[PDB]
DNA sequence: TGTACTTTCGGTTTCAGTTA
DNA sequence: ATAACTGAAACCGAAAGTAC
């Protein structure tokens, strides 16, 4: 019904408009999701922000040239979202958290099962 | 008829029981609503959830001693009714959750405009 | 059956407390 | 010596649910 961030996270990952954020099966049931510390050195405001930037658009709640960027709560916004879905799971044992170019990784639960 | 929600409310104003739940005129149209979030330290559940609390009370949601007290479902059920009522609107712009003791601002509808 | 709320849904925001 | 991060929980609006 209600239900956007299912779909949307899917559709994201499924554009390839996102390096990093792919699919780990051909199931499309088991996905990448790239997670850069904002402090590191390594960081790029533009692209490692960019899929939490397209969720806070997409929910209406930030305009450009408008509200101030604000990268960290785009972030907070989406793992907060990602921790309360019915839809996701995190596979914490496979996230690599500890590399040059971490990321968690997500488990899509089938549409019923809760 | 069997609305009891505007009645109440402006008993409870009126009643000046609940400290900053006040009228800001003289014709009685527009009041103050303290609207404090519980996570804060300022935060004292007697005080800052007893309008809450009565309403949950009033409308036999509650029972002391034996229900295990619950203000955020207390403070859901004010603002969704708030949110449905059509004799209250909030002016959002005039509402004042940014400062030390936080309030929303609410306008009474005339009984009859719908 | 329509009204006036209430509860639930699907995320969002804030907290105290970590970690980079 | 501070920005960013975090899970937990309070919070939110929309809208489905429901007691008259």
């Amino acid at each position: 019904g209600n239900g956007k961030l299912r779909q949307w996270l899917i559709d994201q990952i499924d554009s390839g408009k996102y390096p990093g954020l792919v699919w780990e099966n051909e199931e499309k049931s088991i996905f990448r999701i790239p997670w850069k510390h904002a402090g590191k050195q390594d960081y790029n405001r533009e692209e490692d922000a960019a899929l939490f930037k397209a969720w806070a658009l997409f929910k209406g709640k930030f305009r450009e040239g408008i509200d101030k960027p604000d990268p960290p709560t785009w972030k907070t916004r989406l793992r907060c979202a990602l921790n309360k879905s019915n839809d996701f799971e995190e596979l914490v044992e496979r996230s690599q958290l500890d590399i040059s170019d971490p990321y968690k990784v997500y488990r899509i639960v089938p549409e019923g099962a809760k």
